[PDB]
């Protein structure tokens, strides 16, 4: 009866930050629904620490990691394996992030790190989390730093062509958990 | 990385006519109103938090002395808890609740838990057959004084029917006493935590 | 060869008079200055649970009954002679206690009292007592225009004596938590001076 | 879970080939572009007499002696949690652990630990500065003549521009002068702290 996860997965080259994208945006979301984030290691087979929490965040998604992942990303009621055997609990997370290099990803997005930030090519991460001194107050965030306002880094997505900032992005997330929690209860 | 302060945890002792249930409950509307948020009770032999949505106060009751209290331990925790629910659609909410009030009638590093352990003792003139003349008990006060945590009084507020007894000090309190008596260890707890925060970071 | 004897400070208070906060600030900031964590005991201490030589130690609510226990757990921490706490568990049994720094606070035979390096009542100030209770609210406030302070980064009320104040039982001055805060720590580090000295030149 | 889990570098290689020299070197630049010291542990190390909060700590010969001790103490060095070292001198007890950079060597071939290695290397000596086998230290300490100017030493020899001895990632299989690990660790070193603020800023 569980609801599918939003997900999202975001293409980077390695020093572009992508890890702090999704991190931002899960510790966001989160925030938000009064939860808290559980991070798989990458080349992960058991759910140690996961007590269902809101989100989940995959470190460097692809193979066993395309099969796990669409367990998570599924209506099935699915039940993640343990290492101390103290097994039992249902996935719920309602939300799935994820980074790299069809249908299940309702927000496929490429990252681009704007040039006024880019240092060989690198996202300059002492730069890009200098506070802002001079933005709006941001929608999902107490306070704005150019990892969210779209300075330093945007989300392209590939269908969309569109590109947004973390910000945006997360907004846009929400609301789509939304509409799928609003649909999943008119019916029920 | 702990980030709540655990929460005041008080536990009411007693015989199962002798009111114990209306006490956690009258502490409860109490200091909830004084925060400004709700209550939300949990069922006896308790496992699942459905309908928990972070409000401020939490009661059990019937605690055994143990899934009664392994859950327990775990409220009254600085580290991060995450209530079971049944329905999928609300697993997930994080356990911030500031206080924990528990009844009860019946090692050491469970018991410390309890930063009040008291026993609900029922005054004669309110006890008809052995239990509480609930009746009697709610019947408005005519000229007590203000209470501190009620905006008006009656037997049960003031002492007069109920009151409560530490198990180790041994001195009584009112229902009227014991809310401000938590109210600010909770308090206390908050201002160290912010003074300290801001001395030493 | 053997341990220092850790300096010891008690805070004689009546209940709401804010004698934990005033040890607690103290504690932390000798072990900030000591690089270093605190230990706090439980009131009726019976174990030593999750102590990894946490330089300070904190003993809230010491019951001085001599015949009491706290006064004997008590009068093993405080000495020079080997001392393996109790723990609970047998996965944590055999560290031993090497602690500089106990700090205690109570409601208030000569072996007992020189184990006191300090001690002190505890005084609110009248502008922050509700009916001779701390005004915990208002002394929690940081100060605004404190000189900056000798072991804090900031000022507030309960550091530079607006609050409280500790009242020596003996000389009978009084001193801020900031001074009597390195009064302790020089203490200390006279023990340690003379015992690394002693150390050398044998 | 107060404290950033340390940058940790783990050289791999057979025992004549250079690979404590090496962690040396980078330890003792990292040193000076942080104005800390260095803390020396022995191999097979129990206690940490001298560990001042000095900013790189070194381990050598990590599980050569397959009991364990080695890797207890790593583990509790790479993490988030309180570790007060054990100490021989009494008087020595208590200080925390702080340091940011751990850098280690070993002959072997060690999830959650690997987690751990952020640099994960094996040791290579270039064939004319091998001699025999092992690095040829005499020839690799002369000073270089012709080279553009370090990132991170001075001056350079072999042991720094790539010429004497290079560091192989297991994983990509990249290789490294010991100049440019140097400058790759003290840069995840900074990143993690600046995501750090930044994350305590945001959810501040
Ligand atoms: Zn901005
Ligand atoms: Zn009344
Ligand atoms: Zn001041
Ligand atoms: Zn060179």
């Amino acid at each position: 009866h569980r609801i599918e996860p939003v997900c999202l997965l975001v293409h980077g080259s390695p020093g572009t930050g992508k890890s702090v994208a999704t991190n931002l945006i899960a510790r966001a979301i989160a925030e938000a629904e009064n939860t808290s984030t559980y991070s798989l290691p990458p080349d992960p087979s058991h759910f140690d620490g996961y007590k269902q929490q809101g989100v989940v965040i995959m470190d460097d998604l692809n193979g066993a990691d395309m099969k796990l992942f669409c367990q998570m990303v599924s209506t099935v009621e699915f039940i993640p394996p343990m290492a101390s055997l103290a097994a039992g609990i249902l996935f719920t997370s309602n939300y799935v992030l994820a980074s790299t290099n069809a249908r299940r990803f309702a927000f496929d997005m490429d990252i681009q790190v704007m040039n006024e930030y880019s240092r060989d090519g690198k996202l300059n991460m002492a730069m890009a989390t200098e506070m802002c001194k001079n933005c709006h107050q941001p929608a999902n965030f107490k306070r704005c730093c150019p990892l969210v306002c779209g300075k330093a880094i945007q989300l392209m997505d590939k269908s969309s062509r569109v590109r947004y900032s973390i910000d945006q992005i997360t907004t846009m997330i929400i609301n789509e958990r939304n509409r799928r929690s609003n649909i999943g209860n008119c019916m029920e």
